[PDB]
């Protein structure tokens, strides 16, 4: 595949999410850009249905791993770009310890020159006064590492990894992630040896933005 050639320079990104957590419905729209040569993502997300009913940090992993920096000698293990432009499906189960869980299904693909991530999310079994629906998580985010493995029978990849969310009382909220990715097209894709993606994260706010929102900077680097 020549999918990697689609990512030179700085590529525009559109993210669309529709969610339902314990019957609280919401939508999020995000826009920004990705620089895969440097593994750098910059995006701003808005809640288009008023107040987001969950904490912004809990949606970071759901809201484009094709922008990871794969070093030149690991180029043969970059499944995510190889599936482009037709793209891939990305599915997760995210289990919050002592609380509920998210189920997500997304399609990541090019629409013209824009890389688009379109997601449906359903949240189940949350406590109304827990850390999520009670908005008890700090507005920040930790660095993390995720182990990527091949799923040869599905012509895709899978991953299990942990995310830790700081809580306002000084405790930590664990979010266990299960992930599977499968290509949308029927063309050839790259199936990788096992390796790591390393993510660095910085969350902020736009001082002139009245809407409920999240500004995100990310660096993502492959290093098996």
């Amino acid at each position: 595949s020549k999918g990697e050639e689609l990512f030179t320079g700085v590529v525009p990104i559109l993210v669309e999410l529709d969610g339902d957590v314990n019957g609280h419905k919401f939508s999020v729209r995000g826009e920004g850009e990705g620089d895969a040569t440097n593994g750098k993502l910059t995006l701003k997300f808005i809640c288009t249905t008023g107040k987001l009913p969950v904490p912004w940090p809990t949606l970071v992993t759901t809201l484009v791993l094709c922008f990871a920096r794969y070093p030149d000698h690991m180029k043969q293990h970059d499944f995510f770009k190889s599936a482009m432009p037709e793209g891939y499906v990305q599915e997760r189960t995210i289990s919050f310890k002592d609380d509920g869980y998210y189920k997500t299904r997304a399609e990541v693909k090019f629409e013209g020159d824009t890389l688009v991530n379109r997601i449906e999310l359903k949240g189940i079994d949350f406590k109304e006064d827990g850390n999520i629906l009670g908005h008890k998580l700090e507005y920040n985010f930790n660095s993390s590492n995720a182990y990527i493995t091949a799923d040869k029978q599905k012509n895709g990849i899978k991953s299990n990894f942990k995310i830790r969310h700081n809580v306002e009382d000084g405790s930590v909220q664990l979010a266990d992630h299960y992930q599977q990715n499968t290509p949308i097209g029927d063309g050839p894709v790259l199936l990788p040896d096992n390796h790591y993606l390393s993510t660095q994260n910085a969350l902020s706010k736009d001082p002139n933005e009245k809407r409920d929102h999240m500004v995100l900077l990310e660096f993502v680097t492959a290093a098996g």
